[PDB]
């Protein structure tokens, strides 16, 4: 009598972020930290975009750290441009996650 649909699971998550400088060496190896070999980026120039699967982790906090030292964590919340699933900064880490409940 009554139907629904759901999709409540990892797809793609789309992390749109500003632009800067060096982040090709450091996305290479902000991929390479993960086992993301099934992804796809896409880096205009003026901003920094990626299509993972939707369940990442990044530890690479250290290469995103010394970009620039002589900052702080607010400059990361700030250096954003948009977003399709969720994440979670750990002390010095990043996980991206595109699941909806958790």
């Amino acid at each position: 009598s009554t139907l629904a649909d759901q999709a409540l699971h990892n797809n793609n998550v789309g992390p749109i972020i500003r632009a800067g400088d060096l982040v090709e060496p450091v996305i290479e190896t902000a991929e390479i930290d993960n086992p993301g070999k099934e992804i796809t980026v896409e880096d205009r120039r003026a901003y920094v975009r990626i299509a993972a699967e939707g369940e990442l982790i990044l530890t690479r906090k250290t290469l995103e750290e010394q970009l620039g030292r002589p900052f702080n964590m607010q400059e990361l919340e700030i250096n954003l441009a948009s977003f399709a699933g969720q994440i979670q900064a750990d002390e010095d880490q990043i996980r991206f996650y595109f699941d909806k409940t958790m």
